[PDB]
């Protein structure tokens, strides 16, 4: 449900809301007493609509930025639920892609998800 509340607040006033993006950080690292399964592919599904919405108009990088925050905090608690779930679901389009340029080296340094 509040998926579709920070989906409708961005298009509503035109801000940057940083108001969403705290709540979809709450949202999905809420993660380490709760093992249910259905809560990290909602927080996945709503991370990924906040992840199109930067990719939408300019703030791509911001959300660059974002997953690599998300990605070395999630390397340094190390559990046995680990981001291994987002990879695994995440094998559609999880890598940026701006115009020609560090869009596709990228594309070469995190297909393979380790340097070879």
């Amino acid at each position: 449900n509040p998926a579709e509340n920070f989906r409708v607040l961005v298009k509503q006033k035109k801000a940057s809301f940083e108001e969403a993006s705290n709540q979809l950080i709450n949202h999905i690292e809420q993660f380490l007493d709760t093992n249910e399964t259905p809560y990290f592919m909602k927080s996945i599904d709503c991370i990924r609509a906040f992840r199109e919405e930067a990719i939408k108009f300019s703030e791509e990088q911001r959300f660059n930025n974002f997953l690599k925050a998300l990605q070395e905090k999630v390397e340094i608690k190390q559990l046995n639920h680990f981001w291994e779930i987002v990879v695994q679901d995440g094998i559609t389009l999880i890598t940026k892609e701006e115009a020609s340029g560090s869009s596709v080296t990228a594309e070469e340094a995190k297909k393979f998800l380790a340097p070879k």
